[PDB]
């Protein structure tokens, strides 16, 4: 529960499986903002640069995406992945994440990334540190 000291994140993907007329690249690019200065501030800097951002449709494109993404970014260190509400790519995700690759990989809803708020990043924060600490 408490919060580790130590963690830099240099190397680090977006997978967005939300729609892009949704979700479009400014709220990524906002979001990424706004997530980059409070884990920053926090102690736990996410440069702000991630390595690769794409979007992506349905849970059987998660394991191929992961894989590109395993093989292509060596020190890869994490994956956002982006969730319009209730979706079966969340189980997927954890599948290919946790138990194909050993992956580390924190999901994220859409809603929260088209408004972000000081809390709801504060959440994420938390679930990323607890991950990677
Ligand atoms: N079945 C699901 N469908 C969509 N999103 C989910 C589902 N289960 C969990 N989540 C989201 O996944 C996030 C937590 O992801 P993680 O910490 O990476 O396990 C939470 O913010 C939830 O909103």
């Amino acid at each position: 529960k408490q919060f580790h000291t130590g963690i830099e994140i240099k190397v680090w993907a977006i997978a967005c499986f939300a729609p892009q007329r949704q979700c479009t690249e400014v709220h990524l690019k906002s979001f990424t903002e706004q997530l980059r200065k409070i884990s920053r501030d926090a102690g736990m800097p996410i440069q702000g640069q991630p390595c690769f951002c794409k979007y992506a449709q349905g849970a059987d494109s998660v394991e191929p995406m992961f894989r590109h993404l395993k093989n292509t970014y060596a020190g890869l260190q994490l994956v956002v992945v982006i969730l319009p509400g209730k979706t079966p790519v969340y189980a997927e995700v954890k599948r290919v994440g946790d138990t194909v690759l050993g992956m580390a990989t924190q999901c994220v809803q859409m809603k929260n990334v088209q408004r972000t708020t000081p809390q709801t990043l504060s959440n994420l924060c938390l679930k990323i540190n607890v991950k990677l600490g």
